[PDB]
């Protein structure tokens, strides 16, 4: 949350204006004696130029700044203005090459009209009354037809994952979340009194339609979910899993909320990978952790961090180490393309709502993954009331998101 | 519009057909669109509209399906906020229910000829045979948007044979605080980029 008060508190504004940068001090005494202007130009995270411009603001000024003309891209993806302002001297409270400022831009994004179809290969799949089961080369995947989510991944000569993937409607609730609300003493405007008493915790999945067909080019197999506390049903979660023919399986969600209930901490897939790899390479908001409430301060790169990196330690174990605007996901051979949320951790949301203290947590086995479409806003204002604003709540009722897995 | 793909398969219990087009001016794209048509096995037809707009381009004043009915009924029924016309940035006062009115009243007679008439949170749109599904906006109406636009004036306005309906999953904001600067709220403006809606399509 620091690099996000830096942000907010940095000395400089921004306002682009096309090729022009406008930078204006809000510092009220001292000239821009020591400052060193930075800026990249990247598209997919791949510099295509930079630039240096000597700061010379003067205090509550403004300076217009004419950037070189950029060069266009062919390769479709979005390019990206990132500036920055850096203190070349040292200083008595700071190093030499010191960041004190920056801001990213979107500009010139170019739309990809590449057809993926098709491939030349074809995969297969077997119906039998206990599941379902995709053949690809060396790839096979498998759906559970009792739950109507699929139940084992392959590769190889080798094995995938550990636990199923799920719809996945709650997170380990925050310090916001809990607010003055005690196992004595129970507060029902705290947003984790709500849920528990809507009872998303333990709403249980009932697969209600399981089909599977195979297109000409890829094998599709459509399927739909509810979740039902006490008779009432809370979510109901229709997902058409595609598979092609060079093995991307395209999963296509759409979730419906009821109005009646509180609105769901997040909208989700939940799963378990076996492999734990130690880096974790993705291309979104980053490189520390940001939610929708609090991403500003995030810049948009390619960015590189081990799995130790991705889990925020705080003290009081909860949901932490989210990265939201992930075009690309890549940990170990899986590979994850859309726009999404994630928190790839070692310890589950079920664990850590449940643990007291970080030095109790395990790290279970393989490694837990959680890619939410949507995300709920963790505010806040104050601890004790609920804080989340309106428009961060998940409150639209429906929901849709499609990601792209595939292998390599 | 430039078809890029068009494909074609049959599932157990229905036709699906994938298809998939894009709009270019001057060798760049503004928008992607993916649409799944679904035929059940009763005659409805589902259609999945996945839309991707680019970040350069201004905002799109809509994100919609249009068509021309060849079909003339004299009455409107439809389950949304109503019975007057309303826009995402105007919809307050209208009332969530199932209303009924005559064509005619579908439309907006503004002395400057304009997008009019339209209803917002729709759940269910019977015009004649036809019927439509899923929440959306829509404004039935006999002429269509190319031609209000050209004309300057409303009597000069010709009812168009069959009727135009268009119904949109998205709409932008109309405003405004002023006429002479764009008032358009940056919530109400259709800015995320990726946009989708799904409308079930049936006869009676």
């Amino acid at each position: 949350a620091l690099t996000e008060a830096k942000h907010q508190q940095q000395f400089f504004q921004f306002r682009l204006s096309g090729q022009t940068i406008e930078v204006t001090s809000e510092y009220l005494f001292r000239h821009s004696d020591n400052e060193l202007l930075h800026w990249m130009v990247a598209l997919d995270g791949k510099p295509l130029a930079s630039g240096e411009v000597p700061l010379d603001v003067a205090p509550q000024g403004k300076q217009l700044i004419e950037l070189p003309e950029l060069p266009q891209p062919e390769s479709a993806g979005q390019l990206w203005l990132t500036v920055r302002v850096v203190q070349p001297n040292a200083t008595a409270w700071s190093e030499a090459g010191h960041i004190s400022a920056w801001q990213q831009w979107r500009l010139a994004e170019n739309l990809s009209v590449t057809l993926p179809a098709a491939s030349h290969a074809i995969p297969h799949l077997t119906t039998s009354e206990m599941d379902f089961c995709i053949e690809l080369g060396n790839k096979r995947w498998q759906f559970n037809r009792q739950s109507g989510f699929l139940s084992q991944m392959w590769i190889g000569d080798k094995k995938q994952l550990l636990t199923p993937l799920r719809d996945q409607f709650t997170r380990a609730p925050l310090d916001n979340d809990i607010g003055v609300s005690e196992a004595t003493r129970i507060d029902p405007n705290a947003w984790v009194e709500r849920w528990k008493a809507a009872g998303h915790y333990q709403a249980e999945a009932a697969l209600l339609q399981c089909t599977a067909d195979t297109l000409a080019d890829a094998v599709l197999i459509t399927t739909a979910h509810a979740w039902q506390h006490q008779g009432k049903t809370l979510f109901i979660s229709r997902k058409t899993y595609r598979i092609d023919g060079s093995g991307q399986m395209a999963i296509t969600v759409d979730v419906e909320v009821a109005s009646d209930t509180p609105h769901p901490a997040r909208i989700g897939l939940n799963c378990q990978l076996a492999q734990v790899a130690e880096r974790v390479n993705w291309l979104g908001l980053g490189p520390q952790e940001n939610y929708p409430d609090r991403l500003t301060a995030a810049c948009f790169d390619r960015w590189d961090l081990p799995l130790s990196d991705m889990y925020t330690p705080y003290v009081f174990p909860s949901e932490n180490g989210l990265r939201c605007g992930t075009r690309e996901l890549n940990y170990g051979p899986h590979q994850w393309r859309g726009d999404f949320q994630f928190n790839i951790s070692r310890y589950s949301q079920q664990q850590l709502m449940e643990t007291s203290h970080r030095h109790l947590l395990h790290a279970e086995e393989g490694t837990w993954l959680n890619i939410d479409g949507f995300h709920m806003g963790i505010g806040g204002d104050d601890s004790w009331s609920p804080s989340v604003s309106a428009e961060f709540q998940l409150s639209a009722g429906r929901y849709h998101y499609q990601l792209v897995w595939c292998q390599k």
